[PDB]
């Protein structure tokens, strides 16, 4: 029996490439914060882990800090998923999930991961659902083109990289909890 | 409430530097194996994981492959820590605790692994003590002076490791500088 086993309320994930409105899309949800526990991606964890701005050194030399990085990512992920609360309903920007099957993953295939450090990864996210609760009743897909996602970028990472993402969000969540596609162009 | 809480009988752990006969005091419990569940250190793990070998890899390029291996024996770790069994007793070489406080420590501190990647572990670390529960109940402390670790590794890593190791095993399980977590019982290897 897993850690944080019935803890959590209903949980709504938001899962979407970058530049798919995903902030935008939960400053909707901001006027509800008393009835609704609402989660962003942790961002802010990421770029001060004790002073150390692990996404920054992850994107300035990938091959040395990817590893670590997403290591890290996979911790704050499931600090979300078990945080306690209160509220009959959870928000979550991205989660564990999408870490593993796009981030992760794709972080392997232009080799930013190497086969050791990859199935470190593996090996945990493996140890990870045999051991605690990642509680997940509906997953929001703000889908998107590749192009689109890119143009709102810049308004604000080559296009190539988000085609890489589209497509194994893609994979995960159309190809193949319930799964509602969006449509954010 | 942590996983695997109350599923773990009476757990000794059997700490000490590298060659300070963990091996071979093992060997003698062998013997009992249909009364205690008997786990070794998880040295295969590290070195087949899916066809790599993290432990060579790691003495091969330490600034690349320490963060990632670390993480991997964190892991190798914690999978005997929860591992169910029937057993009224079980005896772990070396634990999560050594990793963390003596091999990861000095990893550090000689700068094998960088600021951001202790930092990850850890944060990990700390996250794993509120979500995992590890069961220690006494700790065997197989004392040795470097030199003499040093020799019998020969007879089968720089003193100067040795050294740095001890210490640290040291400040943890007789100066009691880390956070004590249960009786350490301290044997002479000589
Ligand atoms: C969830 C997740 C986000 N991110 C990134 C992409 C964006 O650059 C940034 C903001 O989401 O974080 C990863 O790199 N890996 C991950 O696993
Ligand atoms: C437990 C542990 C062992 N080791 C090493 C030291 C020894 O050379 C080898 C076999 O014990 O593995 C680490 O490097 N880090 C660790 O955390």
């Amino acid at each position: 029996t897993k850690y944080a086993e019935g803890t959590q309320p209903f949980t709504v994930l938001i899962e979407g490439n970058i530049g798919s409105g995903k902030t935008t899309y939960l400053n909707h949800f901001e006027k509800y914060k008393n009835d609704i526990c609402l989660l962003t991606e942790p961002v802010e964890k990421w770029r001060n882990v004790n002073g150390v701005d692990l996404l920054e050194l992850m994107y300035k030399d990938p091959k040395k800090w990817a590893m670590p990085f997403q290591s890290y990512v996979t911790l704050t992920m499931l600090q979300s998923h078990t945080a306690p609360t209160n509220k009959k309903l959870k928000i979550m920007e991205r989660s564990i999930f999408s870490a593993r099957y796009c981030f992760v993953e794709n972080m392997r295939r232009n080799g930013s991961l190497e086969q050791g450090m990859y199935n470190t990864l593996e090996e945990w996210y493996k140890f990870i659902e045999e051991s605690i609760h990642v509680q997940a009743d509906l997953i929001i897909y703000l889908r998107t083109s590749p192009e689109v996602a890119y143009e709102r970028i810049r308004q604000r990472v080559p296009l190539k990289y988000l085609q890489e993402l589209h497509e194994l969000h893609e994979d995960w969540l159309i190809h193949q909890c319930k799964v509602l596609v969006l449509d954010a162009d």
